[PDB]
């Protein structure tokens, strides 16, 4: 009884628009009057660094949330920002048209339409359409494209051959571009229409996870970006000056930059390769050592500190996180304990997220502490990232992951979680299919159910398969969102998102306690197993699914200004 | 030996030692403060140069200094979007002249003619780079407000009246900045005035080889640089898309070859391209082409490392395919045939190009007549719009000579562009510093050459073998032959070696005459020589260019 938003298919932008018969340039580009196809966009047809926008009322509620999520990716990785339209002469009007499409560049026409239609509410689709708005074309149309890919003309659907035309017009050809067609673009049959000449990229082309490194380089070079709104720092200890961090102790303890520890880890997490290590084996009980960042300058007032930790020491050792915030009244700073990380499981790298709310210049202080008893190792930290973003609400850590890919036993249910509004939920990850991974959001019976609004109204669940790249700026995480529509009905006439005790099926927790699970809402095409096995989604055989469930009923109201 | 001339006079004097010794009393040793300019203040947009800086090299400059300054401009052209042009009447320009010491104002002071001094002993490329970073608006690194978290100031060790030289986006403190004091700055005695908190960097501060990566990031961010004038491409095959190079594939991306090499050069983890000539017929070829490149200058230097585990009969052909509006598919020209490649070691090659339109480099491996058990491998390809070195001195098994009595090395003989025969002397025997000297030697053209040797500038570069040309901090010094220079006995220093030189033997035992050596006893410290990639696979490369600079007398 699960609901698949993708209807048992894996349709890209180009499959959605083809199925509607839109006949746009290269499937999703709306050419302007006398605009030259695949031509250089001049300075006059560019947006300012901050783009005014309107999210029109025709947009689906899930689409509005997804678009705002896309803006947060631009704010982390570029110096492009977006602001609600306040009367500027030109702005982007995002609306529910037929299919997903955009003009290429700032056409200087005042209100400029960008369509995010039905089935276009995917963050990378939004990112792709806004790259068109910013002035970018597709990658496979480059004049040198035949040196990198082969077009299988006999496999293209009759009358769709013109979508592969090249014109007359530097960064290397980018197979990973979010602006590249997939190998199945306009195919007639089961055989690919685009074959990469380098066999390694056959299943890479057509990625729809995030911007590629080359997509970002081109955009950041165009807008002269030297910073972003929400990136703060990334440290993997790869250089001897360790990103300006300063280690100290009053206890004959220290943090050492090492490539290995005899008791563990045998190597860094980044994966020659270095990490910081607090030895607890040869210091006295209660000895501490602090590793302090250089001074950082926040622009937003909320932050997410994240890092990987390895414990080869004792159950009694701990890592304390402090913030030292500086203000005019106290130049030595105000030191505050923000997190105590205790009883760290031994023998594996583990990801931690710490929520911060610092508004003044500050330093992050990592304090390793030796606890009671004996130790043969210590605490190791690597891949520290800091951004002015919200921490995920919940994190589902799946260990020994690879054994489940394409396997009949690959039907995984997350631990139960409580959303911000108090709804209890569970995630279902289906890895049993031969080619695609599926992901579904379920409401479950919870302690607050008697006082909650039913059917569940406009909660947006964002599920992110983390790309565990050492640098937050280089992660191409695979993210999908769904929104609970309180008017959605089942085949039997009941409300899909009603109270699980009323419409749910019986299930058991790992401990054997019975509960009610509502219908699952999600997609059978979350990611292909081939892409799931690429980049750093799996690292040390661990997978992380980040989860945020929030009320988006405030997005219903007309955008006024 | 005794006939050599050390330009550094048995010392290793930095900018701050030169100016201190003259009693200039400038801000932080080499900054000329403007009227009511606030010390170490943020340089506003109004006090910045345009992307192209107009300049004049004044006649007071020493001939060697003029050549060194133009060499410094080439470093800016490769690593930044800053360029330099001869002044043609722009409102503000930099007047480079021989003043007392090395110094500059900080920023474009908008005063019209703005002086920058490159005085006696300042004719070092990194000194020029440092003074032009001041002109561009940069101060020194150790004056940063957080500097006490990274270094200790030994106040008791500073010369009286010099304490003022130490009292003070989001890039970490840079120990390797070309703008950082060395540990001996303004010292009174033999003890350091600046001591890094971390013992590692104690002798790293004060590097004067080239820009650091953080120096370049700050400058490139300030001028929104997305390209440079002379960088074209760098490929170490670290990614599967192999930097857009095009080619079953005849060149294979591998991490090892059974008959050699056991690993990549850049240093599975590392990768290189390999043509397995052993598995194909005689006459078979393998073609690897760069992506399309867009030149801005009319001259280029293509460089790469090659490893041959195949036969002496295998070869590598280099073609250029140049594209123009009229040509349907480009114009292919053979530019280089690399034959009889010595086997069993990575070797650096340089190829001179003169392309003016968009083009591709075409690498063609060819299987020769002899039986082969391996193939040809290529790694660390770099292309820039620069002049190739005239000669390269490749020193194998280098490490054994550092600090050793036997570390007195003489290069093979070379012929300069004007026909002068020369040899390089590298002295590694000192406990802390490496020395380098240029000698003229007897050669076949000596009867037809002008004597004493007039205004030939010899540029000697210790190559930092980083895989990426943009990240090399190569250590370079130049000297110029002054035909009026005399010896203690009254003879001309640069006269004909048969007349003023000493008897020497080549490796083969043939006798020749060697003139006096001219160079420095402080070319590089052994500590810095052992850092970065100066030594790689126990190989060292000294790049050599010897050219006539009498045209700079103007
Ligand atoms: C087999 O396995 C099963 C599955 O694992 C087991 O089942 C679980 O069993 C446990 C134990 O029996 C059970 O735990 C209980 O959970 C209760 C619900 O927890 C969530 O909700 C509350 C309340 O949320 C409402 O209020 C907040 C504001 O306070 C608001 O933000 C929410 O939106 C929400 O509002 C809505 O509802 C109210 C009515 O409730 C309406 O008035 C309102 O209008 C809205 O509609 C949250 O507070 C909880 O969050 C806290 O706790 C979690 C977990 O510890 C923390 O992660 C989280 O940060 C938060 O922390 C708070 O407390 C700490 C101090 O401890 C503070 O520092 C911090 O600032 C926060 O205030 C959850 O999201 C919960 O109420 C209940 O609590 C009772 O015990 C505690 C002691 O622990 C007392 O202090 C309380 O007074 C209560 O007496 C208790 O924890 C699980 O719910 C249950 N799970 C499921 C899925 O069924 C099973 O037991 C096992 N079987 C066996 C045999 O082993
Ligand atoms: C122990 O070890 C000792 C040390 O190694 C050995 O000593 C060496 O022994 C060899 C063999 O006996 C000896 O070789 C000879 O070298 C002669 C000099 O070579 C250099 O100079 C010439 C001439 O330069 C002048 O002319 C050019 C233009 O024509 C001009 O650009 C120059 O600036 C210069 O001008 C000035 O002088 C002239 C007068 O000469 C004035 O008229 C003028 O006004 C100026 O004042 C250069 O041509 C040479 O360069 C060519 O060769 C080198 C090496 O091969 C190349 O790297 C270089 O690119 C260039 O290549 C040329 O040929 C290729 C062919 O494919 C062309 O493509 C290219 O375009 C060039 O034309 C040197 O820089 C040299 O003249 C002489 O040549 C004769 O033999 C060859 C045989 O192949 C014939 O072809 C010629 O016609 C000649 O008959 C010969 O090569 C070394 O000089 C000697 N070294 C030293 C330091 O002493 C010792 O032998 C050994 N003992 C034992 C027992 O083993
Ligand atoms: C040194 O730093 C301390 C820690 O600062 C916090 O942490 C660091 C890491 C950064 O993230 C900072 O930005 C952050 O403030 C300062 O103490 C903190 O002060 C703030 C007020 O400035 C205070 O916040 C209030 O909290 C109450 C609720 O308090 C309970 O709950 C918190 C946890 O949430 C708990 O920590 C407390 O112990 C309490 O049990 C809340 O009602 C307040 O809301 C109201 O305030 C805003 C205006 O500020 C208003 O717009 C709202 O509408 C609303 O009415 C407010 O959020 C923190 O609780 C407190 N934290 C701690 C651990 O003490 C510290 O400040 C000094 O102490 C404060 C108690 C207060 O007397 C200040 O005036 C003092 O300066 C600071 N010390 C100095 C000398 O600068
Ligand atoms: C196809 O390419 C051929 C090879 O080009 C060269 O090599 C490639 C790798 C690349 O570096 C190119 O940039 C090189 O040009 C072309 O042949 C060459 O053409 C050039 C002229 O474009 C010839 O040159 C001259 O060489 C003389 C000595 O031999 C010099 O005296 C002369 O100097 C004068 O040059 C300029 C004006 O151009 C003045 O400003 C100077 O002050 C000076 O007086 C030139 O440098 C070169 O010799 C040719 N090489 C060969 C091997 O033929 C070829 O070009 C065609 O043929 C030449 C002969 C001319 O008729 C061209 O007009 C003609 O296009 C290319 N073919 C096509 C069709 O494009
Ligand atoms: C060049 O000199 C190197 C250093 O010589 C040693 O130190 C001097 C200060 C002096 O006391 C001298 O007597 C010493 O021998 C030689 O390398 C050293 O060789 C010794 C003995 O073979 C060896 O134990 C050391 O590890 C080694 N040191 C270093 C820093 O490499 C060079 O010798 C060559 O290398 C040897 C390993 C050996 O194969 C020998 O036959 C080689 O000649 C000297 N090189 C040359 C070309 O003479
Ligand atoms: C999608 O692909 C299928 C399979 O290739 C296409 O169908 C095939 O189209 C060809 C067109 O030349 C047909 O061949 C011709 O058939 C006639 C008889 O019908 C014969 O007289 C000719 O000599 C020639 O063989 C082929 O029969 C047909 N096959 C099938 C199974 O239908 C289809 O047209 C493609 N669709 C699109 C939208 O591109
Ligand atoms: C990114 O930064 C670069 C500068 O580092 C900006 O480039 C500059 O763009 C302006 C036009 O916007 C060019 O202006 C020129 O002005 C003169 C008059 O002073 C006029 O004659 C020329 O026709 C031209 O308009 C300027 O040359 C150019 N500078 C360089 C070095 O390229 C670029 O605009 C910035 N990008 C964004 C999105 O802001
Ligand atoms: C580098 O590019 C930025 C724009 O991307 C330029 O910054 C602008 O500078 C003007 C004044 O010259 C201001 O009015 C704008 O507000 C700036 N825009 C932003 C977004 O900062 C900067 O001037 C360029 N630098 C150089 C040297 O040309
Ligand atoms: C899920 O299915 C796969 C494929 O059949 C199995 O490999 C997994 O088995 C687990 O791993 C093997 C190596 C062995 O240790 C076995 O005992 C494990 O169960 C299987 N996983 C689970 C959890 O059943
Ligand atoms: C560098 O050291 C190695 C030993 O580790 C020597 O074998 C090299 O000698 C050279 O190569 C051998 C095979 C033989 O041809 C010999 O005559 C050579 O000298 C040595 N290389 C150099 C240049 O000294
Ligand atoms: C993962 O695999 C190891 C064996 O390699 C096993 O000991 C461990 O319990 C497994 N973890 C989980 C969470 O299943
Ligand atoms: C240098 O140090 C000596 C010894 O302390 C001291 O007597 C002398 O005055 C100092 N000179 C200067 C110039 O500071
Ligand atoms: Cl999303
Ligand atoms: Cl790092
Ligand atoms: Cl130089
Ligand atoms: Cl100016
Ligand atoms: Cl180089
Ligand atoms: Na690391
Ligand atoms: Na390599
Ligand atoms: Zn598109
Ligand atoms: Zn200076």
């Amino acid at each position: 009884e699960n609901f698949d938003v993708d209807g048992g298919m894996d349709q890209d932008i180009f499959d959605i628009n083809e199925g509607l018969g839109l006949d746009l340039f290269e499937g999703d580009i709306r050419l302007d009057r006398a605009q030259i196809r695949n031509s250089i966009i001049g300075e006059k047809y560019r947006w300012p660094h901050t783009i005014p926008y309107v999210l029109e009322d025709s947009l689906e509620m899930n689409a509005k949330g997804v678009i705002l999520n896309a803006f947060e990716r631009y704010r982390l990785k570029t110096c492009i920002d977006f602001k609600p339209w306040a009367g500027e002469t030109n702005y982007i009007s995002v609306f529910k048209g037929s299919g997903c499409w955009s003009s290429v560049g700032n056409r200087r026409v005042g209100k400029q339409e960008l369509s995010i239609g039905a089935n276009c509410d995917r963050i990378a689709t939004v990112q792709h359409e806004f790259l068109h708005a910013l002035g970018f074309w597709h990658e496979q149309s480059r004049s040198d494209r035949d040196d990198y890919v082969r077009i299988m003309w006999d496999r293209i659907l009759s009358g769709r051959e013109h979508n592969f035309n090249t014109y007359s017009d530097n960064v290397p050809y980018d197979y990973t571009s979010v602006m590249h067609y997939s190998k199945t673009a306009f195919q007639n049959g089961t055989e690919p229409t685009i074959v990469t000449r380098i066999s390694d990229f056959e299943d890479v082309i057509g990625q729809r996870m995030d911007f590629s490194d080359s997509d970002l380089l081109k955009l950041n070079q165009l807008y002269n970006c030297s910073s972003s709104l929400s990136f703060m720092d990334s440290c993997s200890f790869e250089l001897e000056n360790v990103c300006g961090m300063i280690q100290s102790s009053g206890d004959n303890a220290d943090w050492q930059r090492v490539s290995q520890v005899p008791r563990g880890p045998e190597s860094d997490h980044s994966n020659s390769g270095f990490f910081m290590h607090f030895d607890s084996s040869s210091v006295n009980v209660g000895a501490t050592a602090v590793l302090e960042s250089r001074t950082l300058y926040p622009k937003r007032g909320f932050q997410c500190l994240q890092f990987y930790l390895y414990n080869s020491g004792s159950e009694s050792d701990q890592l304390n996180i402090y913030i030292r915030e500086y203000s005019a009244d106290n130049v030595d700073g105000n030191l505050t304990l923000v997190e105590e990380i205790k009883e760290i499981p031994t023998g594996s790298w583990q990801l931690y997220h710490v929520t911060l709310k610092v508004t003044k210049k500050f330093r992050v202080v990592f304090e390793g502490r030796k606890g009671s008893g004996a130790s043969l190792g210590g605490l190791s930290i690597d891949d520290i990232n800091l951004s002015e973003t919200r921490c995920p609400h919940h994190i589902w850590h799946i260990r020994n992951f690879t054994q489940f890919i394409g396997s009949p036993n690959g039907t995984l249910y997350s631990p139960p979680f409580y959303s911000s509004k108090g709804y209890a939920f569970q995630i279902y990850l289906n890895l049993a299919h031969v080619t695609n991974a599926g992901i579904y959001f379920h409401l479950i019976s919870g302690a607050n159910d008697d006082q909650l609004q039913w059917p569940c109204p406009w909660q947006q669940a964002t599920m992110t398969l983390l790309d565990q790249n050492p640098d937050i700026r280089q992660r191409m995480s695979n993210q999908r969102s769904i929104t609970t529509d309180p008017f959605m009905t089942t085949d039997n006439g009941n409300y899909f998102w009603d109270r699980p005790s009323k419409v749910g099926t019986v299930a058991l927790f790992s401990n054997g306690t019975q509960f009610r699970r509502g219908g699952g809402y999600g997609t059978s095409a979350f990611i292909t197993h081939e892409r799931l096995k690429s980049r750093d989604f799996i690292k040390g055989d661990d997978v992380y699914i980040l989860l945020t469930v929030e009320d988006i009923s405030h997005l219903n109201s007309t955008q006024i200004q």
